[PDB]
């Protein structure tokens, strides 16, 4: 149970 650099990176351009 993670949001992350590890689970799935937060794509924000």
């Amino acid at each position: 149970i993670w949001g992350c650099s590890g689970k799935l990176i937060c794509t924000t351009a």
